[PDB]
């Protein structure tokens, strides 16, 4: 049922912002109606699991100490997550402009910019008079250039070779990269909405986030390299980029000197032989075996450490459950 | 002497946003220094002009009611200065990524986004306790989004041809993509940190920085097309790039149905010929004689602008007097 709500607030959050584009800053139809198209190209299609996570954290927040209060506060949840979701289009627009007078990409570096300012835009308008607006605009922004930075460790993890393919730098890019705006971000949201945020151990929150992360990094990073093309998924490049995966660093931690030496010969080529090549060893290290224990040892963790946050925060606890229920 | 500060104020934001990264988000050493190249390349080298008129409102703004206060005033205007510096930054590598697993192009990206959001982390930062914080870092994404929109404006000018080559339309693309951050925002951040916004008429301000904006952009649009290639210059490519310029927009008001058509068929293209034939009918339109004229008329209403402004804030109609004579 949320999905119905969200899609509402969408419905008010675009009218206003494209009112606010025709009414203020002169805009003509023709322009109103190309960013009315491009806003749902990149905004909807999603499984919106970021805004919705936002939504379900409100909902959970009520249960502890219905009026005109309840209303506002999921509206509020509804614009947070619109907000997560717009950031994410705003990151996707930006990851398009790296497939590599041009008025496509003109356009695209254009929709990058207006996509983020959106995102202000509406925060300014719907939260205008809420004491938490300088609060949520800083924790937004902080983790915007958390993720800046976690792209700038991503794209030189294989630059300065393999000396940053390590287990805990991998942890640093999935923190900064993923983990911060897709798990700390919505539960932090739907703190703010709630005014709960001093009531929760934010400790046990950011690790369980990063745990999370992690998680799903790990999941992803396999499935990119074993999940079959188009018959499974997307187009899976890791091994090819010279990704610093989580399939590469247990690799180099596994393999003898001469399979190192193998690996590093074949890595970071866009020749299928050499892709192949890295396939096969990932196969014979039998990493499939060490995925599936890794797994199970951060499910547990999770588990843990939902448990000491319930002491405390017991309805936040619920969400953070459901959260996990997606990535698990 | 306020560039000795200013390069001073440099050092310390500098030193501020790269500790931040190396003591807060786990920056390596090697990232921390190829980052401080990355703001030297993309910050320094330019004439500040934006950032130096933040400096000269607030000291202006210090003879209309020497202590605690002064000093902090002068070091807010520098910051803003850098804000607005590093603003004009972050769309110069927007626009590079435009010349057109590329590693440069995946730095240019992240080197825009880092741009942006060190206006925001050095804000956030030294205006921390202040009460103009939340109106400051509104004003200024209200301008930054003013601009991505002015940038809409300007990059579908010549899609849907030539209907909104038009004069009202041209001065709705400068209004936008130039007027509000180059010319309104370093005069009104010179007013915030001052504690003086409401005692200035907004309306002269307003109209005052859309008019110097107008003046230079006609001025701009002329020597992109007339003044001699790396001679006297850079590159001029508003003929080819078919730009809504100046030059354009009075030539169709001013041309022949026939000379109209000659445009038309000449107008948006690489071909040096065409280009040349485009020079020649601005040449024979007598284009010069209009610019002379268009340019005085502006300067005319510039002048008596600064008067009306003077007699209800005096010492802010002084700074709006040097910043108009960095212009004309
Ligand atoms: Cl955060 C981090 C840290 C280190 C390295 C990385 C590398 N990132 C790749 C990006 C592309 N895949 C998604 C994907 C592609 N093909 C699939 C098939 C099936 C399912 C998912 C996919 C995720 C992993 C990210
Ligand atoms: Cl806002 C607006 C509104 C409509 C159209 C435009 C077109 N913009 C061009 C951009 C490039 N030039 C700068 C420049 C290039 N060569 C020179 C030689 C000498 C001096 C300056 C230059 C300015 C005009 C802008």
């Amino acid at each position: 049922m949320p999905m119905q709500m969200f899609m509402q607030v969408y419905d008010e959050i675009q009218m206003f912002l494209l009112e606010e584009l025709e009414l203020k800053f002169d805009m003509d139809p023709n322009r109103v109606r190309y960013l009315r198209k491009m806003m749902d190209t990149t905004c909807l299609g999603g499984k919106y699991n970021r805004g919705l996570t936002v939504i379900d954290v409100a909902e959970s927040l009520l249960s502890l100490s219905d009026g005109a209060r309840r209303k506002r506060v999921l509206h509020d949840a509804c614009v947070c997550g619109w907000m997560i979701e717009f950031l994410q289009a705003h990151y996707l627009v930006e990851d398009d402009i790296m497939d590599n007078p041009d008025v496509t990409v003109q356009c695209a570096i254009n929709d990058g910019l207006l996509l983020k300012s959106w995102t202000h835009m509406m925060a300014m308008h719907f939260f205008a008079d809420r004491p938490f607006l300088q609060d949520l605009l800083c924790r937004f922004n902080r983790v915007d250039y958390t993720t800046a930075v976690g792209q700038l460790y991503d794209v030189t993890s294989m630059f300065d070779d393999f000396a940053e393919f390590t287990l805990s730098n991998y942890k640093r890019i999935v923190k900064y990269k993923t983990a911060y705006y897709t798990y700390l971000l919505p539960l932090v949201m739907g703190l703010i909405v709630s005014e709960a945020l001093p009531t929760v151990d934010m400790g046990v929150t950011e690790e369980l986030a990063m745990l999370m992360g992690e998680y799903f990094q790990v999941q992803d990073d396999v499935m990119d390299c074993f999940t079959p093309p188009e018959r499974l998924g997307k187009v899976g490049t890791d091994i090819q980029d010279a990704k610093c995966s989580w399939l590469a660093v247990t690799f180099l931690a596994k393999a003898s000197s001469a399979q190192v030496a193998e690996f590093k010969a074949n890595y970071g080529s866009g020749d299928s032989e050499k892709v192949a090549t890295v396939r096969r060893l990932y196969e014979e290290a039998d990493l499939q075996g060490d995925y599936v224990a890794y797994e199970a040892a951060v499910a547990e963790q999770v588990k843990e450490l939902i448990e000491k946050l319930r002491l405390c925060s017991p309805g936040f606890a619920a969400s953070v459950e459901t959260l996990w229920g997606k990535t698990y």
